[PDB]
């Protein structure tokens, strides 16, 4: 099935998922001189105080930290969003080298990695129904650069040993995603898609301008994960990013002047 290799990678996805060549695919290059400040954007509200993480899963393409979304706890609202979007999971995309790994780019610049916090619109009842709607999802995207360690990330880093291979999971309760945020909530926003198959075009993207810094030791531990299952030949989980896709017609709006 789909992956990131030569024979099953982003160039192949369109065969099983024709939407891969659709009208609002993600990620995209953010051309900072084409994006326009939007005065009609409300302040962004990231409310992760009561976030309830459950566990971490290696799903054979990345790792997901999953949250209890059966109540309004960790929510995203404001900005370009109408209503309330509930945090369901987060994950990353990263490279084999520091010079690549992000999915969104900024004036063609690739970051070492990218964090995606996935939320679904509570008006639709649950995730499965939300992903049938054009405004079903909101994803908060955060760039990672290599520098100082991110203390909020170390708990994630430490557990990766226990989920080396596809299908492994571990208990991951009481993780606070507030520790993964940069200082500023300045952002770019555009309508897009999920960046993995089935590449559903349900996402309001909110991509933060300020990257977080993580240590070389932290990203290196990401790169020790496996795409393969236990007892299979080792395939390092690296370069699990989709490249930039055609913007076509879409406008990227900036929250800042
Ligand atoms: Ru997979
Ligand atoms: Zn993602």
């Amino acid at each position: 099935h789909w992956g990131y290799g030569k024979h099953n990678g982003p160039e192949h996805w369109h065969k099983d998922f024709p939407i891969a060549k659709g009208e609002r695919q993600s990620p995209v290059d953010i051309d900072t001189h084409t994006a326009k400040y939007d005065p009609s954007l409300k302040p962004l509200s990231v409310s992760y105080d009561q976030a309830t993480s459950l566990r971490i899963l290696n799903n054979g393409h990345a790792f997901n930290v999953e949250f209890d979304d059966s109540q309004d706890k960790a929510v995203l609202k404001g900005g370009p969003l109408d209503g309330t979007y509930r945090l369901i999971q987060f994950h990353f995309h990263w490279g084999s080298l520091d010079g690549q790994g992000s999915e969104h780019t900024v004036d063609k610049k690739k970051y070492a990695a990218e964090l995606h916090l996935v939320h679904w619109n509570t008006k639709y009842g649950d995730f499965g129904k939300a992903v049938q709607q054009p405004d079903g999802l909101a994803v908060l995207g955060i760039f990672l650069k290599v520098g100082s360690a991110k203390p909020g990330l170390q708990k994630v880093v430490d557990v990766l040993d226990s989920i080396k291979t596809k299908g492994k999971s571990a208990d991951f309760t009481n993780f606070d995603p507030r520790g993964l945020l940069p200082e500023s909530l300045d952002y770019w926003t555009y309508p897009g898609s999920l960046t993995t198959p089935p590449l559903l075009e349900c996402v309001t993207w909110i991509v933060l301008k300020e990257p977080i810094s993580v240590s070389s030791e932290q990203v290196l531990k990401f790169r020790k994960l496996n795409f393969n299952g236990e007892g299979e030949p080792e395939e390092l989980m690296v370069d699990n990013w989709r490249p930039a896709q055609p913007l076509k017609n879409r406008q990227i709006k900036a929250s800042f002047k």
